[PDB]
C-alpha cells in the first residue's frame, strides 16, 4: 500500500508523527503489515477545489489488492477523518483515487512482485 | 474532474488566475459544474523532456466518465493552447496522461461515488 | 516513456548528470527514441516507508506498451540500480508502479497518440 496526500496547507501545520499514525492506520485497515506501507505528504502546494483556495487535498491509494467497493467506502470514512482532524480540511474538499495494482506492475528489490 | 500538472516553469511564472482560467475551462469541457472540478499545479520541477530541459509539462486529467477517444483529442488542444499562452510551453513539450475513473474507485466526503 | 521519482533524499545529493542519464537508460531498456522520453524527479519529499524515513524513493514508469512481466523485472533492476548508485537509496526502500498506457489516452501536442 502507497498513500499520497497532495494539499495546500502549509508544512507547519501537519502535526508531528503523521506520517507514522498513517502507516499505522492504514497497517490496520489494509491488514497489511506497516513495513509493506509508504507514505508521502505534501503540503504548500498550488491548488483549487472547486474555484476555491481553501485548505484542500488530493490523494491517491494504491494497494496490491484490498481495494473494492465496501472498503474504498471505509477507506474514504478512515483517511477523509484523518485529513480533517489533524491538517483541518474539510471531508468534502477531498479526493481520494483508488488503485488495485497488479504485483506484476510493483517493482521493489530490483525485482518485481509478480 | 481531476488536473495536474507538473512544471519546470519557475512559480513566479505562473499567473494568479491559472488555476481559476482552468477550473472554468475545464467545465465547460467536461460539461460538469465548476464546483466539481479540482486543479493542482505544480511548477520549479526537475524535469526533461527529450533530454532537454527547456520548459516542459507532464500532466494528467482524471474524471469520473466524459474520457475517450475523441474527447481526449479535444482536451489535448484546449490544454495545450493553456499551456502555452499562459506559461509559454511548446505543445510538443506536453503530454497528458487521461484516466477513466470508476466512481468506485474516487473517494469524497468520507465515502465514494458509487 | 514517462519516469518519476519522488524522493526524501535533499536536492543537493541529486548528481548534475542525473535526468540525462536516466533518459540515456530509458532509451535503451525501452527501445523508443530519446527524444520522446519525459523524466521526472522530485527531491526533499516528506515520506515515510514501512515507517521509517531513512532514504526512500516511490516512482512510476509510463509506457505505451513495453510493459509487462519479465520485462518489468528488468526495468526494476537498471532503475533500483541506479537509484542505489546516484541516490544512494536501498532497493529495498524502492517500489515503481509500471503503467500500460493506452495510446488514446496520451495526449501529445494537440492530439493524442492513437
Ligand atoms: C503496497 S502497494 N505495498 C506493496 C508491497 C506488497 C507486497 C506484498 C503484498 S501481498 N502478499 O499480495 O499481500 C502486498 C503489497
Ligand atoms: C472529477 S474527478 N470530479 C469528481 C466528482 C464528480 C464527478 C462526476 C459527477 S456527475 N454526477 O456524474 O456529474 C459528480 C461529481
Ligand atoms: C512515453 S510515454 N512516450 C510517449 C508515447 C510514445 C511511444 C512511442 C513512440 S515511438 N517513436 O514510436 O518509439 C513515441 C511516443
Amino acid at each position: 500500500p502507497m498513500f499520497i496526500v497532495n494539499t495546500n496547507v502549509p508544512r507547519a501545520s501537519v502535526p508531528d508523527g503523521f506520517l507514522s499514525e498513517l502507516t499505522q492506520q492504514l497497517a490496520q485497515a489494509t491488514g497489511k503489515p506497516p513495513q509493506y506501507i509508504a507514505v508521502h505528504v505534501v503540503p504548500d502546494q498550488l491548488m483549487a477545489f472547486g474555484g476555491s483556495s481553501e485548505p484542500c487535498a488530493l490523494c491517491s491509494l494504491h494497494s496490491i489488492g484490498k481495494i473494492g467497493g465496501a472498503q474504498n467506502r471505509s477507506y474514504s470514512k478512515l483517511l477523509c477523518g484523518l485529513l480533517a482532524e489533524r491538517l483541518r480540511i474539510s471531508p468534502d474538499r477531498v479526493y481520494i483515487n483508488y488503485y488495485d495494482m497488479n504485483a506484476a506492475n510493483v517493482g521493489w528489490n530490483n525485482s518485481t512482485f509478480a
